[PDB]
C-alpha cells in the first residue's frame, strides 16, 4: 500500500495548507449560527475523501472520520457537502453555508482545488501492495481544535515538548485492517512547526509509517522516563502537553517515553494514524483499564468508537514494562 501512503502524504499536505490558509487569510482568520471551525474539520475530511477515490476508485466508501459530511446553516437548512468538480461549483456550495460571503468562499475554493505535489523520494523505492478490499480509513482532520483557533504562536517549549500553541495541531489519518483491526498506515501532519518572525509564514512537517505483514517502514526521524499528560489530565518526570495526536507524536519523536491518557474521550481517528507508526517502530497503544487489571487498541469493532478504558502510547515495550513496574 506504499502507493496509496505515497497519496496520502500528498493530501495531508494538502489539508496542512488548508488549515495555514485559514489562519493567515485575512477574510478566512476573521471567521446556533456560523461556525467555520466545523466547517474548516467538514472541508479538510471532504477533500482527503474525494482525492482518494479520484485517485483510488472504491476507497471512497471506506473512508470514515471525525465530522460528518453534513452542515447546518443559519437558515437551519442542512447542506451535503460534495466539492467540485469545478472549482465554481466549490464556491456556490460554500457560500450557502457562509450566508453568502464570496470573498470567504473564493479564497476557501482556491486553496481547495489548488494542486500539491507533495512525495517522499525515498517512499517512491518502495514497492507494497494491499489488497484494497482489506482497508479502511480513519482521519481527523484538524486535531486540538481549541489550539488551534486560540492560535498561540509564541509558546516556548519545555525541554522539547510545547505545552501549548499551533504546534499541537495535527491533520491525522489512519489506515487499519478490517477482518483484525490492527492499524497498517499512519500519516501524522503538524500544519505548524516553525514559523519564520518577518514573514509569518509557517513550515510544516510530515510523518508517515508502514507496518504490513511484518514489513516496517518509517520516515526518516530528526534526532534529539518522559511523561506527557494532557491539561486536563487528573490520574496519579512529566510533562502537560496539548492535542492528542501530538502527545502521540512525542512518543515517536523520542520527545517522551509514554503518553498516558485516562479518560474516555479519545476516539478511533484520534490514535489510529499514530498506532500504525508506532507499530513500524516497535511499539503501540494498549487499553489502560485492561493493563491495570498486553491488548492493543482494534479499529475495526465498535463498543461507540471512543476508546473506552483510556490508553498507554509507547515506543519501546521494554520500556513499556518499566513504566507498568513503577505504576
Ligand atoms: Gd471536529
Ligand atoms: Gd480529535
Amino acid at each position: 500500500m506504499s502507493d496509496i501512503l505515497q497519496e496520502l502524504l500528498r493530501v495531508s499536505e494538502k489539508a496542512a495548507n488548508i488549515a495555514r490558509a485559514c489562519r493567515q487569510q485575512e477574510t478566512l482568520f476573521q471567521l446556533f449560527a456560523v461556525d467555520f471551525k466545523t466547517l474548516a474539520d467538514v472541508l479538510v475530511q471532504e477533500v482527503i475523501k474525494e482525492n482518494m477515490e479520484n485517485k483510488f476508485p472504491g476507497l471512497g466508501k471506506k473512508i470514515f472520520g471525525e465530522e460528518s459530511n453534513e452542515l447546518t446553516n443559519d437558515l437551519g437548512e442542512k447542506i451535503i457537502m460534495r466539492l467540485g468538480p469545478t472549482e465554481e461549483e466549490t464556491v456556490a456550495l460554500l457560500s450557502k453555508v457562509l450566508n453568502g460571503n464570496k470573498l470567504a468562499s473564493e479564497a476557501l475554493a482556491k486553496v481547495v482545488h489548488q494542486d500539491v505535489f507533495f512525495s517522499d523520494p525515498a517512499l517512491d523505492s518502495v514497492e507494497i501492495n494491499i489488497p484494497q478490499d482489506i482497508l479502511g480509513i480513519w482521519v481527523d482532520p484538524i486535531d486540538s481544535t481549541y489550539q488551534y483557533i486560540k492560535g498561540s504562536a509564541d509558546i516556548t517549549p519545555n525541554q522539547g515538548i510545547f505545552p501549548s500553541g499551533l504546534q499541537c495541531v495535527t491533520v491525522l489519518i489512519g489506515v487499519y485492517d478490517i477482518q483484525t483491526g490492527v492499524p497498517l498506515m499512519g500519516v501524522i501532519n503538524q500544519p505548524f512547526v516553525s514559523q519564520d518572525l518577518h514573514t509569518r509564514r509557517w513550515k510544516g512537517q510530515c510523518y508517515w509509517g508502514l507496518s504490513y505483514l511484518g514489513t516496517n517502514i518509517h520516515s526518516l526521524l530528526p534526532p534529539v522516563v518522559v511523561i506527557s499528560t494532557s491539561e486536563k489530565e487528573t490520574i496519579k518526570r512529566i510533562f502537560r502537553a496539548a492535542g492528542a495526536g501530538y502527545k502521540s507524536l512525542c512518543v515517536i519523536l523520542g520527545l517522551a517515553d509514554i503518553y498516558i491518557f485516562s479518560e474516555d474521550t479519545t476516539f478511533k481517528w484520534d490514535s489510529c494514524a499514530a498506532h500504525a507508526i508506532l507499530r513500524a517502530m516497535g511499539g503501540g497503544m494498549v487499553d489502560l483499564k485492561e493493563c491495570l487489571e498486553l491488548p492493543q487498541l482494534v479499529y475495526h469493532v465498535g463498543n461507540q468508537w471512543a476508546n473506552k478504558g483510556g490508553l498507554i502510547a509507547y515506543r519501546s515495550e521494554k520500556q513499556l514494562e518499566t513504566f507498568l513496574s513503577r505504576l
